[PDB]
RNA sequence: UUUUUUUUUUUUUUUUUUUUUUUUUUUUUUUUUUUUUUUUUUUUU
């Protein structure tokens, strides 16, 4: 492949495309360089003052991001949670036998000096400080994540989640589409504060305020796609984690696999740093979102929609992948899943089935290796057989969106 | 076989230079159900041509 | 920035020798291997017209 | 008399944006827009 050459006149021509650094950044490869991470709770000045300055600030207007993250430091400095047996992460030890941390058992410093109004704001409100206040100024960071009309539908969610034994009303009144509360996403302390509370809980999740959770939630595992849909893939299909692996038939399928498994990141750990790896400022390319996997994404969650998926159905289709040689693939795999069902006797009584008992036909099982010998004596082309079993997959399906997997997948399948 | 230029070149040759009816309907497939495109774009170019 | 309507003067009614060019582009052949291919008596004609040197 | 791209130049040319993301997914739940007291033709003598 070296070199290449005009074959009209012997001239060596050397063809080259723009570079791409812009490279992944473990969670592990992180606490190899800092023991802590930094929280900068900037001015620590009266704590009743601040549940007013949030209130009046909130009910429309510029509440200040340094505002709600002093108040929300005050109201959940709660040191609740008896640690059920010991807890350590990537090196950083939280907690032993039977402690009792809190949630903010991570590094906190001080930073800056500017406030805004000075001192005692309205004394208008009451305590009702940690029953609910709270849950709103995380639940607003799960209301600005999104960016469609699903918005007023998930506020609406989060209203009706301040009534356990709170029942108040709402606050302000302006439309998202990323304005008002949509600053707070793009700052560090914010973001850590979230982290820190949903950690906290799935922990604690007997705990009374672990209703702050749903919420919060969506920081577990923000950008980390790619390894959701390869437990779904393992759910879909029925088979393990090592099988599924085998079935991975392109090349760069298999970096990107190889790229999200490695050794060192806790990610199969129960109560880990890992999966709030981004929130946490930890990393600045996640390893293991959908971005960093496209072709995986798209193998995958074209699979599992040929096998019935319902999430499948509404996935985004990547750019700069290969398509043809992806979704050949992909029908390989679901073919065959969808041929070889599992089928055996579960249960008896003293009377049992034992299985021991036409040339272009399908192989026995669910094996690779048998599959793909079979694919090749079918001129590494897909059979009638497969390419209708796609189209029974695909057709019937309805209002598929713009640039998903669904819409590509029908459209592919279905003519 | 595979996917090299000389191998199918060769192969094209033995179709007198011209496109074969798979192929015709190869691209057939890859160009019907596309929706609203432009005027003067490589889609609507493509959909004319292989769409008929 | 002048040129912005200044410039439908260049090649004004010369629109002939304009689809000769446009003819070698699409074809892709050379401009003599077009001539040739000139198959009717009245454009051999305009040819040699629009050719004198 | 014309002229005979409802062509036009200056680069350009995803009604492409990279900041990271990406089920208009959140499940703490829990999931017949079932429910119990008989009953069970919007049956009558």
């Amino acid at each position: 492949s070296v070199t290449v050459k005009r074959i009209i006149d012997n001239t060596v021509i050397v063809p080259k495309l723009p570079a791409n650094e812009d490279p992944v950044e473990y969670p592990a490869d992180y606490f190899r360089k800092s023991k802590e991470i930094p929280l900068y709770i900037n001015t620590t000045k009266s704590l009743s003052d601040l549940r007013g300055y949030v209130y009046q600030g909130l009910k429309s207007g510029n509440v200040s991001i340094i505002h709600v993250n002093s108040y929300l430091y005050g109201a959940l400095k709660d040191i609740r949670g008896k640690l059920d047996k010991d807890w350590s992460s990537f090196g950083i030890n939280i907690g032993k036998a039977g402690d009792t941390i809190g949630i903010f058992d991570l590094v906190s410093l001080k930073a800056l000096d500017g406030v805004l109004p000075d001192g005692v704001s309205d004394a208008s409100r009451t305590s009702a400080d940690d029953k609910w206040l709270p849950l709103y100024l995380l639940g607003l960071y799960r209301v600005g994540r999104t960016q469609m009309p699903e918005y007023r539908k998930k506020l609406m969610d989060g209203l009706t989640n301040q009534c356990k034994m709170i029942n108040e009303q709402f606050e302000p009144l302006v439309p998202e589409g990323r304005d008002i509360f949509d600053v707070w996403g793009n700052d560090s302390n914010y973001t850590k504060i979230v982290a820190a509370v949903d950690m906290f809980f799935h922990m604690f999740k007997k705990h009374e305020c672990a209703s702050f959770r749903y919420g919060t939630i969506v920081s577990r595992f923000k950008d980390c796609a790619a390894l959701a849909t390869f437990g779904h893939l393992c759910k879909i299909t029925g088979m393990s984690t090592e099988d599924v692996t085998t079935w991975i038939l392109n090349r760069e399928v298999a970096d990107e696999m190889v790229q999200m498994m490695l050794p060192g990141q806790e990610i199969d750990k129960a109560d880990s740093y890992m999966p709030y790896l981004i929130d946490f400022g930890l990393s600045s390319k996640s390893p293991y979102s959908s971005v960093k996997n496209p072709a995986f994404h798209f193998w995958g969650q074209l699979t599992a929609l040929l096998l019935r998926s319902t999430r499948a159905r509404n996935a985004r289709q990547p750019d700069d992948i290969e398509y043809t040689s992806l979704t050949t693939a992909g029908l390989l795999y679901a073919y065959a899943v969808g041929s070889s069902a599992d089928l055996a006797q579960q249960f008896c009584v003293g009377d049992n089935k034992y299985t021991p008992d036409t040339t272009n036909a399908p192989p026995q099982g669910r094996d690779v290796v048998e599959w793909l010998g079979w694919f090749e004596d079918q001129n590494r082309k897909p059979t009638p057989d497969m390419m209708q079993y796609a189209k029974r997959a695909v057709m019937s399906l309805q209002g598929l969106r713009e640039k998903t997997i669904g819409k590509y997948a029908k459209s592919e399948f279905d003519k």
